[PDB]
C-alpha cells in the first residue's frame, strides 16, 4: 500500500508505479485515461473528456499504441525499430503519462509535456528513448507525454463537416494538456509553469499550439526539435484535404459528406492503413497524406500567415536542428540510397533525387536548387553528391523553416534560444556517411546516457547531463542558461546578431547565422520564381 | 640618305615600304634600339572614314622612326584634372584621324638570331588608348628580356567601330582590322628587325584583350600569330561585341544626333562630321545608365566574326593553341567611380542598401528585375545586410565579375575543355605609387606597369620587392612567349605553374610572395553568372 503511488484526479483515483532510475526511485502513472476511446461513431471526430472512473485504476503499465502503419524497411534493425510501436495497435489509444520524483515534490514544480514526432502518421509516447524517469529523477521534473491520433484516424478531414473536420489529432493533444492544467498539481506539478517540447512532427504540432488561441492558455514556453509548424510538409490546404480524403474514400469502396463519413467509419483499421500511402500527389521523401490541415478554426489562417503577423510578446521558445536533417529520408525512396552502401551517386540521380525531394519546384526552381548546391570544383564526385542531397532535404524541410520560424518569433517579440545539436551516438547504428540523423539528439535530452547499461560513453553522459539541464533550465525560467551557475553563456537568437550554440562534447561555441545564405535562397529567392 | 655615312648604321633598316631609321634609347640595364611611328597603313581620312585600312603604299628616302606618331581620335578624360590615375591613361600624343602607325622595340644591336616577338594591344574600352603611352614602353622587355616587342595604333570609338552592316562604306569591325593589317605588317617585315615571324605572341589588356581573343576567333587572323595573352578582357562577355541591328540602331542614332538622316547617304553625311562633333556626340547614344558599357565596339557582322564569340568558343577547336590568362584582384572598383550615385576617388564610398539596388541595376542594365534581385541576393551579406563597407564591396565584385571575372572563367573553361593549353592567374599586388584610394584595390590595369617592367626604373619610386616581382612577371609572360609555358625549364627550385584544366582549374596567385596555386577560379559565383543567371531569361 504505497501512498505515494496512489494519486487523486478529477476522474478518481490511480495507484501508479515506483520506477528505478539509476539514482533512486521515480514514480510513474502509465496509461491514463485522458479522453472517451474515439472508436465507432467518435472516429475522425474531436475527443470529448474521458467519464469518471470508480474504484483504483491501474496506472502502471503503457497503453496501447494509436493505429498506425508499422515501418519493415529494415526487419529487426535498431535504427528503424526504436521507432516502431512498443505496445499493441489499438484505435483505443488516448492515454497519457506521468513521471514525477520519488517522493512527490514537496513544492509545485515546472512541467514538461512531450509530443512525440512521427509525421503525423505514426509515432507513440511509450517508446524507451521518451523515457521520463531520468529527467525526473536527475532533475527533479515532472514529465507528461500523451499518445494522438496519427494517420487518417488523426488528420483525414473534410472541411466544413461536423464528422470530420480535421486536425483532430492535434485536439487530442490540446485536451491532454487541458487535462495536465486540471490534474498535474495532484502529482506536484504546476500548472502555471507548463513547458511543451516535441521533435518532428511534434515539434511542427507545438508551433501549432504556439499559434492557436484556444491552446495559448495551456502553456507557457516552447521547445522545437528539428520541426517547424511551417513549412512545405506540416500543413495542407482544406481543399487539398478533402481531395486527399475522398481519394481515399475512393481507395476502400467509398461510397454527400456525412455518407462518406459514415462508410469510412465501417472500414476496419488495417484497410485505411493500407491505402494511405496511395493518395499523395507526386514520388516524395519527407511527405505525408494526413497532416494538420488549414481548418480556419484550429488555425486561423496559414501558419506562415500567423507566424508573420502574430504578437509574441510574452512567448519564450527554444528552436534547433541536427547536423544531417536529411540523410534518414535519402534511404526511404531516392533512388541510389541505402543505410548498406555507402549511397555514392550520380549527378543524373541527384538531379532527379531533387525532382523527388523538391516535389513541387518548377523546373526553373529546380535546375536553381541543383545549381545553388552543386560543388563546382566536383560537380561529378559522388559523395559530394550524396552530401549535397542531403543537405537539399534537410534544409528545404527543417533548417530554413527553423531559420525562418526563428526570425519571425524573435523580430515580433519572442525570447528565442537556438541551437545546432552536432554529437554522433557513439551507438548509432545508422551508416556513417549520415552523420547526427533526425532524432537522434532525443536520448540525449532524456538523459537515456545515464543508464550504465546502455553502453554510453563517459563524455556522453556527462553531455547528456549538460542537456538535460539546458532543457529544464529553459523550462523552469525560460532561459536555458544556469541562473547561478564555467561554460559560455547561451546567447538569445535574434534577427541582428543571428547567434546560436553548438550542441556537442566541446563547450558552448556560439555561432552567427543559421545557414543564413542558403536558407536566404530558400526563404527569399525560390518563392519569387513562382 | 646624303648623311647615311655619318650616322648610326645600327638604326638604319629596310621595311617592304622603304627605308626607316630608329633611335637608340637608354634602359636602365644598357641600350635598345626603337622604331616609333612607322606607318602600316594609308592615313584613314576623308572618304576613307569608317572604312578599312589600306595598306601603307611605298615612300621614297627614309622615314624618320624616332618619335611617337599621333594618337587615334577620342574622347580625353577630364574627370580628375592633373591626377595621375586618369592621366597615366590619357593621350600623350595631339590626336588626329591620321593615327595608324606602330612602334617596334628590339635589343641594341638588333638580335644575331631570330627572336620570339611579342605584340601589344592596347585597352581602353574600345573608346579610347594608345600604344604611345608610358606604361606601354618596350624598352625594358626588349633590354633585359632580349624581346622584340610591337605596338600598333588603332581606330577607337565611331572611327573605329561605327557600323551599318552590310553597307560597304562602313562594314564595321575596322578597328580590329587595323590590328589585323599591322600583325601582317609584322609577318612580312619583323625578320629585317631580328625578329621571328614563326613566333609570334599577342598580348593585351581590357578591350585590347577582347581584341586578341577576336583575332582567335577569327580565321584569317589566325595565321598571323601563335599564342595568345588576355589580361582582364574576353571576346564574349557582356560588353566587347554588338550584334548587327543594334550597331545598326547606334549608328543610326548618333548620325541623328549630329544631323544627318540609304546607308550610303548617311554614312557620307557622317563623313563631311569634324572628328571632335562624332567625339562630342558618341556617348549619348546608348539605352541606359551604364558603367563598363560603350556605345561603338566590334560588331557580329558574320565576316570578321562569323558567329557569336560565345557560339565559336562553344563550338571551336583550339587544340594547337596556348593562352596565358588572368584578372586582378579588383576587376570593378574602377567603374565604380564613373557613374554610381554614391561612388567617388575623394571619400570612403560607403553606400545604402538602397543604393545597392540601384548600381545593381546600373551595373547589369541587361537584367530583368528578378535577374536582379537574384543579383542583389546572391551578393548580400546575410550576417551584415546593412553594411556599408560591404555593400560597396560587393557593388564592386558585381561589376567586376559580371564583366571581366566571369567571361575569363567561361573562355578559360572552354579553351581548357577543347584543347587548348590555358594557364590562368590572378594579380593581387597593389602598386606603391598607385594614386587611387586604398578602397579600390587592385584596380583594372595596374598590373600592365610591372608586366612591362616599369619598376626596373629607378627615377618611378618603386620598392625593391617591386622590381623584383617585376622582373618575375617579365619572364613569366616572356617564357610563355618563347615555349607557350610561362616556367623557367631549368629552374627547380621555384615553384610551378600548373595548366588550367577543367578537372583541377588550377590557377596561380601574382603578387611578392612565391607562386602560390589555387583552385576554382570564383566557381560558385561564375556558375552563378554562367549558367544560372542565362536561364532567367
Amino acid at each position: 500500500e504505497d501512498p505515494q503511488l496512489l494519486v487523486r484526479v478529477r476522474g478518481g483515483q490511480l495507484r501508479g508505479i515506483r520506477l528505478k532510475a539509476p539514482g533512486g526511485p521515480v514514480s510513474a502513472f502509465l496509461g491514463i485515461p485522458f479522453a472517451e476511446p474515439p472508436v465507432g461513431s467518435r472516429r475522425f471526430m474531436p475527443p470529448e473528456p474521458k467519464r469518471p472512473w470508480s474504484g483504483v485504476l491501474d496506472a502502471t503499465t503503457f497503453q496501447n499504441v494509436c493505429y498506425q502503419y508499422v515501418d519493415t524497411l529494415y526487419p529487426g534493425f535498431e535504427g528503424t525499430e526504436m521507432w516502431n510501436p512498443n505496445r499493441e495497435l489499438s484505435e483505443d489509444c488516448l492515454y497519457l503519462n506521468v513521471w514525477t520524483p520519488y517522493p512527490r515534490p514537496a513544492s509545485p514544480t515546472p512541467v514538461l509535456i512531450w509530443i512525440y514526432g512521427g509525421g503525423f502518421y505514426s509515432g507513440a509516447a511509450s517508446l524507451d528513448v521518451y523515457d521520463g524517469r531520468f529527467l525526473a529523477q536527475v532533475e527533479g521534473a515532472v514529465l507528461v507525454s500523451m499518445n494522438y491520433r496519427v494517420g487518417t484516424f488523426g488528420f483525414l478531414a473534410l472541411p466544413g463537416s461536423r464528422e470530420a473536420p480535421g486536425n483532430v489529432g492535434l485536439l487530442d493533444q490540446r485536451l491532454a494538456l487541458q487535462w495536465v492544467q486540471e490534474n498535474i498539481a495532484a502529482f506536484g506539478g504546476d500548472p502555471m509553469s507548463v513547458t511543451l517540447f516535441g521533435e518532428s512532427a511534434g515539434a511542427a504540432s507545438v508551433g501549432m499550439h504556439i499559434l492557436s488561441l484556444p491552446s495559448r492558455s495551456l502553456f507557457h514556453r516552447a521547445v522545437l526539435q528539428s520541426g517547424t509548424p511551417n513549412g512545405p510538409w506540416a500543413t495542407v490546404s482544406a481543399g487539398e484535404a478533402r481531395r486527399r480524403a475522398t481519394l481515399l474514400a475512393r481507395l476502400v469502396g467509398c461510397p454527400n459528406d456525412t455518407e462518406l463519413i459514415a462508410c469510412l467509419r465501417t472500414r476496419p483499421a488495417q484497410d485505411l492503413v493500407d491505402h494511405e500511402w496511395h493518395v499523395l500527389p507526386q514520388e516524395s521523401i519527407f511527405r505525408f497524406s494526413f497532416v494538420p490541415v488549414v481548418d480556419g478554426d484550429f488555425l486561423s489562417d496559414t501558419p506562415e500567415a500567423l507566424i508573420n503577423t502574430g504578437d509574441f510578446q510574452d512567448l519564450q521558445v527554444l528552436v534547433g536542428v541536427v547536423k544531417d536533417e536529411g540523410s534518414y529520408f535519402l534511404v526511404y525512396g531516392v533512388p541510389g540510397f541505402s543505410k548498406d552502401n555507402e549511397s555514392l551517386i550520380s549527378r543524373a540521380q541527384f538531379l532527379a533525387g531533387v525532382r523527388i525531394g523538391v516535389p513541387q519546384a518548377s523546373d526553373l526552381a529546380a535546375e536553381a536548387v541543383v545549381l545553388h548546391y552543386t560543388d563546382w570544383l566536383h560537380p561529378e564526385d559522388p559523395t559530394h553528391l550524396r552530401d549535397a542531397m542531403s543537405a537539399v532535404v534537410g534544409d528545404h524541410n527543417v533548417v530554413c523553416p527553423v531559420a525562418q520560424l526563428a526570425g519571425r518569433l524573435a523580430a515580433q517579440g519572442a525570447r528565442v534560444y537556438a541551437y545546432i545539436f552536432e554529437h554522433r551516438a557513439s551507438t548509432l547504428t545508422w551508416p556513417l556517411w549520415m552523420g547526427v540523423p533526425h532524432g537522434y539528439e532525443i536520448e540525449f535530452i532524456f538523459g537515456l546516457p545515464l543508464d550504465p547499461s546502455l553502453n554510453y560513453t563517459t563524455e556522453e553522459r556527462i553531455f547528456a547531463q549538460r542537456l538535460m539541464k539546458y532543457w529544464t533550465n529553459f523550462a523552469r525560467t525560460g532561459d536555458p542558461n544556469d541562473p547561478r551557475d564555467k561554460s559560455p553563456q547561451w546567447p538569445p537568437y535574434t534577427t541582428a546578431a543571428q547567434q546560436y550554440v553548438s550542441l556537442n562534447l566541446k563547450p558552448l561555441e556560439v555561432r552567427r547565422g543559421l545557414r543564413a545564405q542558403t536558407c536566404a535562397f530558400w526563404n527569399r529567392f525560390l518563392p519569387k520564381l513562382l
